[PDB]
């Protein structure tokens, strides 16, 4: 199977000192829980339970992200890349860490954050909305993979927004790592539905440009009103959903430049595909969400090959988002 390397940000972590994405060897600076006292439960997933709370020496609202038992360098990964991070643009904020009395995990206590997630609002937005909010996950995306940091598990879920104020956190980076090329990575990353792919083919020197395939498919969710948008009801159906729109052409040729194999009974079950035209899923319900440069935006998204699709900065510059960057900040 044929190595691959990002086309942006390549050797962003190489230039940088070892202390930056070694993270094995990060010394974690607890702070102390005692400042904080939790004020009610916000939700609990697989692998922690979120909490609003107070920080008590100055009543500022944050939220704790208690930690359920994982192997520690993981959690290590997960605090160096937020600390990594902290004060770019639209990523959540980390305030403090500090260890859970009762578990003895790690919690890590953010900037305050809304509790409305990017799924409760967007099969509702403008299409105004959508091409604002899409910037603002673009500029947490370009900044993110411009500090080598891929963050593997983009969906609705993982945005927070403020409607209200028009703010929005990419959150949850418990699934990040560190970028660095002739690496192989664990392709069991992101849900589903947006997987990229590569995961789907169990290529692993994959980069940053898994973000980007994830974005396009919260995208065409939004814009044909269809959640999720590529529905597998498996890891295999989801690359024959993928394949009945983009085509099983395009497909062999990227399993080709790479040299990934393909059970060749799956290869039996894709068969040919014939690329549809993306305006195939407009209907009088989606009409207002859709446009000549959403459709070609989407298109520059949703490619196979991995160093095809546009980088957050290229997509940054699509006409897609030529008005609404003069946005007026209205709240
Ligand atoms: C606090 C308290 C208990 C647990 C945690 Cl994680 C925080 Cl931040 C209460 N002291
Ligand atoms: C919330 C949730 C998860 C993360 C954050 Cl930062 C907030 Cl405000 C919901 N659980
Ligand atoms: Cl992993």
């Amino acid at each position: 199977p044929v190595p691959s390397r990002a086309r942006v940000y390549t050797d962003v972590n190489t230039h940088r000192p070892r202390e930056y994405w070694d993270y094995e060897s990060h010394v974690v600076e607890w702070g102390n829980q005692d400042d904080y006292q939790l004020v009610r439960k916000l939700g609990r997933g697989k692998y922690s339970e979120v909490f609003e709370a107070i920080n008590i020496t100055n009543n500022e609202k944050v939220v704790v992200k208690i930690l359920k038992p994982v192997k520690k360098k993981k959690i290590k990964r997960e605090i160096k890349i937020l600390e990594n991070l902290r004060g770019g643009p639209n990523i959540i904020t980390l305030a403090d860490i500090v260890k859970d009395p009762v578990s003895r995990t790690p919690a890590l206590v953010f900037e305050h954050v809304n509790n409305t997630d990017f799924k409760q609002l967007y099969q509702t937005l403008t299409d105004y909305d959508i091409r604002f909010y899409m910037y603002e996950i673009l500029k947490a995306l370009d900044y993110c993979h411009s500090m080598g940091i891929m963050h593997r598990d983009v969906k609705p879920h993982n945005v927070m927004i403020d409607h209200e104020h028009r703010k929005l956190r990419l959150i949850d980076w418990g699934l990040a790592e560190f970028y660095h090329p002739g690496q192989e990575y664990n392709v069991r990353v992101a849900s589903r539905y947006f997987k990229g792919p590569e995961l789907l083919v169990d290529y692993q020197m994959y980069d940053y440009s898994l973000d980007m395939w994830s974005l396009g498919c919260m995208l065409a969710s939004m814009i044909f009103r269809k959640e999720p948008f590529f529905h597998g009801h498996d890891n295999y159906d989801q690359l024959v959903r993928i394949a009945k729109v983009l085509g099983t052409e395009d497909l062999y040729d990227y399993i080709d430049k790479y040299n990934i194999e393909l059970d060749p009974r799956f290869n039996d079950i894709l068969g040919r595909h014939s690329r549809k035209r993306w305006e195939r899923f407009v209907h009088s319900e989606n009409q207002h969400l859709v446009s000549p440069e959403a459709l070609d935006f989407l298109d520059k998204l949703l490619r196979y090959d991995h160093q095809s699709r546009l980088t957050a900065r290229e997509a940054m510059e699509h006409p897609y988002f030529y008005t609404v960057v003069k946005d007026q900040a209205r709240m």
